[PDB]
């Protein structure tokens, strides 16, 4: 009893312990800002400090869709810069006498944020574990993506200095201590939001790992993964990622600049390596695009004439009020649409392309990009974003003149969508050419509410088989008998029917649209089958399966940028635990 | 007049309409364009200057400032190639000291 005693305790001084921690990423998307809380178990070990198993990274709750940053932004530039600074020159140098506003402003939004992360942790710990994730602080990733990756000015940044002393003063009063730093808030580029994404999904789905389970060192010790890494298709609100690994030894053209993952400090020495290309596109995000679409579609001939613009990507009996205006599908099934500026789905774009952004002003080059695509920057914002010489937006349901609009307009447009020097400076100004000069036989996972909601809806009406493996003309088949569908007002509100006595569904704000976005994905799928190299497989998914059975977590960028920066120990080691909240003092 | 030896010959063989670069992305054809070499030539009529037959000098220092201003230092579209000074967020020299200094 005595004798083990001894042993017992000195075992316990001897090995290494494991504790909870919390680990918060603040999604500052497009559409919204909102927080994702994730749990992870920590190692400490005599004279090694103390890691993250990344095999437990699990989320514990998605939080709720506060506003995005633009929203805090563009409240803050009404107010101090005077209404209406988007059609007017704004000396940029008298805002800087507002900082201590702007960060007012950025409270408000901070607030909800912490309480809401807080009500997350408070509902999901028991009280053993609410002990060692207060003991041990919270880091917190908050990163901006498209939603504000164009923005003007040096406004974004300022933004950002203010959110991270925000995040670094908590309320003391739940007891969780909450931190950041400047790498890990921060915004995150376009490559990055894909490459993340890319971590995340192989991680998940345990492609991707530096264990004897997922590696093989090859005769030449060089570390191999034992299955293929996957790449990824994620549409967003405002932009869309197109990520994938090369075979190894894909000769590419000087100006196609991949990454790669060892080289650029993406993964750590110990885990596989590979070249990846990420590319990602503004514009081409589900409410970007939407906007987008509109503007392009009813400012053409073959589909505006006399007040009425012909829609081939709405359903026939459908109709709506002309303006990229957020849409009600209203119980009536009359379709509202908000005149709001706000609201407008054209708002980012139209305020990018302002004459008295400097990023038109000096550069001619923006400036033919944003007309290309009718917007026309000297004009003012009201008038940017109208469409001109139309009354209202009837369907025609015509899915492969929707096909070969979105082509045009979206995928292969003449010059590239504005606000991409980030992935034109990469050698891709189109989705188009991405396959055209790089392509993988890398399996590609397509994510995003909006894509799967286009397969799920043709599965659901038994248009596609349950076992949709990728083939592009099967689904062009689908996607042509569905948004064929005649739009039916009964009493039980607006109905889209289905051809050939095929069954219907409600429909509603989210479906309306969706038939370009089946056009959206048979365009991509098209160019991808067109690549030199084609992907082994393709699939669609929202989140992975785990070890379990349940998913640890969503796909997305979240779970990578936390890995992206646990991965190298002794760099987190010292930031999260050395450095940690104790340095707020 | 050997081809490899003429100053143009860089910039002309990288505005072919046979050039990826060019053949897919209108705005480096544009580019080409506008420093008036046209990229659906052959070589020899790209590097060409039309229409002469000599160079006389005039000797006007202020000219030939405002003529390297507008050609060079302040184009109205950057010179070709530049997507990496571009990318960094300058386009013409001109733009470097307007947006950073020190
Ligand atoms: N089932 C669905 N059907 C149709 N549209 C959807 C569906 N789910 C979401 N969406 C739309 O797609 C977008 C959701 O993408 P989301 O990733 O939430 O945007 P975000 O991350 O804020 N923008 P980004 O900066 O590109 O990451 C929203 O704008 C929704 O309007
Ligand atoms: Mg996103």
């Amino acid at each position: 009893v005595g004798k083990k005693h001894l042993q017992t305790l000195r075992n316990l001084e001897t090995r290494c312990h494991d504790s909870l921690q919390a680990l918060v990423v603040i999604d500052a998307g497009s559409s919204s800002t909102r927080t994702n809380v994730f749990l992870a178990k920590t190692r400490s070990c005599p004279n090694k400090g103390r890691s993250i198993d990344p095999d437990s990274i699990q989320l514990i709750g998605a939080g709720k869709r506060f506003a995005g940053l633009r929203v805090v932004l563009e409240e803050w530039l009404d107010t101090y810069a005077g209404k209406d600074w988007e059609s007017r020159p704004v000396d940029a140098r008298l805002l800087f006498q507002y900082v201590p506003q702007m960060h007012e402003g950025a409270k408000k939004l901070m607030q909800l944020l912490e309480e809401d992360t807080v009500a997350i942790l408070d509902s999901q710990l028991n009280e053993k574990q609410k002990v060692q994730v207060k003991a041990l602080g919270i880091p917190v990733m908050l990163c901006s993506t498209a939603g504000v990756r164009d923005f003007h000015e040096w406004y974004r940044d300022a933004l950002f200095v203010l959110l991270r002393h925000l995040i670094n003063n908590p309320s003391p009063a739940h007891g969780y201590k909450f931190f950041t730093n400047p790498f890990w808030t921060r915004p995150i580029t376009g490559a990055e939001e894909g490459l993340f994404a890319f971590i995340t999904l192989n991680h998940l789905s345990r492609r991707l790992g530096e264990d004897p389970a997922r590696s093989m060192i090859d005769e030449y010790g060089v570390k191999q993964s034992r299955n293929d890494l996957a790449g990824v298709v994620e549409v967003g609100g405002a932009s869309a990622q197109i990520v994938f690994p090369l075979q190894e030894g894909t000769v590419l053209p000087s100006s196609v600049r991949a990454v790669n993952l060892q080289r650029e400090r993406l993964l750590p020495e110990r885990y596989p390596s590979a070249d990846v290309v990420s590319v990602s596109f503004m514009q081409l995000g589900m409410a970007s695009s939407a906007g987008l679409f509109l503007k392009e579609l009813c400012s053409n001939d073959e589909f505006l004439q006399g007040g009425i613009c012909s829609n081939p990507c709405l359903f026939k009996g459908f109709q709506q009020s002309c303006s990229a205006g957020e849409v009600e599908v209203r119980p009536d099934g009359s379709a509202s649409v908000n005149e709001d500026v706000r609201k407008n789905r054209l708002k980012p774009l139209a305020t990018y392309c302002s004459v008295n952004n400097p990023e038109i002003s000096f550069k001619v080059t923006n400036e033919m990009q944003c007309r290309e695509n009718s917007i026309d920057p000297t004009k003012p914002l009201a008038e940017r974003m109208k469409i001109e010489n139309c009354s209202i937006i009837k369907g025609t349901g015509n899915f492969d003149k929707c096909v070969s609009q979105v082509e045009s307009i979206l995928v292969a447009p003449k010059l590239p969508l504005p606000a991409n020097i980030e992935a034109a400076s990469s050698g891709f100004e189109s989705v188009d050419q991405v396959f055209r000069f790089a392509s993988s036989t890398a399996p590609m996972i397509v994510t995003g509410g909006g894509m799967l909601a286009a397969i799920n809806t043709l599965k659901d009406h038994r248009l596609l088989r349950s076992d949709f493996s990728g083939d592009v003309e099967e689904l062009a088949e689908a996607a042509r008998e569905f948004c064929s569908s005649e739009v039916i007002i009964r009493t039980d509100g607006p109905v889209i029917q289905l051809p050939n006595a095929r069954g219907e569904q409600k429909l509603n704000s989210l479906n309306f649209d969706l038939c370009k976005t089946m056009a959206l994905t048979v365009s991509l799928l098209r160019h991808m089958a067109a690549g030199e190299n084609q992907p082994s497989f393709i699939k669609w998914e929202k989140s992975i399966a785990g070890p379990d059975g349940k998913p640890l977590a969503d796909l997305g960028w979240q779970v990578g940028v936390i890995l992206h920066h646990v991965l190298f120990t002794e760099e987190w080691g010292r930031n999260a635990y050395e450095a940690g909240y104790s340095h707020n003092l």
